[PDB]
């Protein structure tokens, strides 16, 4: 009964985020409808909260479209989420080699492209056409965050699985400037977000592992500094 109670069972249902998702799924719903999907979804309009003069009168965690084929896989966040605080708790070494060895040891291997466009054009613009790739079968999944309130530029993060290869993380950031997307593009690994690897740092380890600038395309390893 213990756990059962009112208080503790409230506290033990908070999530991250609670609110739906804005989708577009490949998978059940073929290319003939995202044209009007987009059109009928724009991030710039879609709000976070839901307000009035939104195509949603509720708030939406996301909007995001799946291609054909999505596994859910996070790998196996259980051993990985154990060994980093074996680490942590005995002063090893931690350093940006020993959390991609990590990752590797617990077959966790997928990151994030993100960048961040001014409400508007850019952002629908940029969304509407990375959107137009995902239904194509470039892409696995991208997603971009509505409108919040006071403004401020959006997110637009893209996945692909598996990190430790360049290659893959190439030509997903080759599919975004095909797009005609200029800014500049950062790629975040899961394992940074999961094991919380804030911005704060007191372990003086970045969040960024690559990063890109228009040209053209410049791709860099912030890892050893290093062009690819």
């Amino acid at each position: 009964e213990d756990g059962f109670t009112a208080e503790h069972l409230a506290a033990e249902a908070m999530a991250a985020d609670m609110d739906p998702w804005l989708v577009f799924d490949a998978r059940t719903t073929p290319a003939t409808e995202l044209d009007a999907w987009l059109a009928k979804y724009p991030p710039s309009q879609v709000t976070r909260y839901g307000d009035p003069g939104s195509p949603n009168s509720e708030p939406v965690g996301w909007i995001a479209v799946y291609g054909q084929g999505y596994s859910p896989n996070s790998g196996d966040v259980q051993g990985l989420q154990a060994a980093w605080e074996a680490l942590q708790t005995s002063g090893r070494p931690i350093t940006p080699g020993t959390l991609r060895q990590l990752a590797i040891t617990h077959h966790v291997l997928s990151g994030k492209w993100l960048m961040h466009l001014a409400p508007g054009f850019k952002l629908d613009h940029a969304w509407a056409g990375i959107a137009r790739a995902v239904v194509e079968g470039r892409l696995q999944v991208a997603k971009v965050s509505p409108r919040a309130k006071e403004g401020g530029r959006q997110v637009i993060c893209v996945y692909t699985d598996d990190f430790t290869d360049r290659l893959g993380v190439l030509e997903a950031d080759s599919a975004i400037r095909a797009a005609g997307i200029k800014c500049l593009l950062t790629y975040k690994p899961d394992v940074y977000t999961y094991l919380g690897i804030y911005r704060a740092n007191r372990w003086h380890l970045c969040p960024t592992l690559y990063e890109s600038r228009f040209q053209g395309s410049r791709v860099l390893d912030r890892a050893n500094n290093v062009e690819l």
